[PDB]
DNA sequence: CGCGGGGGCGTC
DNA sequence: CAGACGCCCCCGCG
């Protein structure tokens, strides 16, 4: 049993490797990782999950528009405001012909919701 | 109404 | 524990 799982709080062998890959499958959705903030209680799974969650108390803003030269907690939302000067739709509405197009997927899901 | 910003989740 | 990229989803605001 050289193997062993990486879950926290639950180290333990394996003799072999599927033996061990089966397992884990049992920490399957545990919550290892919460927020040492105040009143703050929160628990996440994944561990870049948390890191990125604390950016709401830090207050880093990591990443940074080559334009604008505005900062932002997250890159998918950077990502999404590149959209506010390269001016691209990549949401064309599926009604007839009310061909409008959105930067972002759920811009165009409310606009739906409106038609 | 466009877009900021936080959650959750699949994935290499 | 695999950090990091990428989306959907949902809400709040000027
Ligand atoms: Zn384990
Ligand atoms: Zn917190
Ligand atoms: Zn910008
Ligand atoms: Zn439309």
């Amino acid at each position: 049993r050289p193997f062993m799982c990486a879950y926290p709080g639950c180290n333990k062998r394996y003799f072999k490797l599927s033996h061990l890959q089966m397992h884990s499958r049992k920490h399957t959705g545990e919550k290892p990782y919460q927020c040492d903030f105040k009143d703050c209680e929160r628990r996440f799974s994944r561990s870049d999950q948390l890191k990125r969650h604390q950016r709401r108390h830090t207050g880093v803003k990591p990443f940074q528009c080559k334009t604008c030269q505005r900062k932002f907690s997250r890159s998918d939302h950077l990502k999404t405001h590149t959209r506010t000067h390269t001016g691209e739709k990549p949401f064309s509405c599926r009604w007839p012909s009310c061909q409008k197009k959105f930067a972002r997927s759920d811009e165009l899901v409310r606009h739906h919701n409106m038609h």
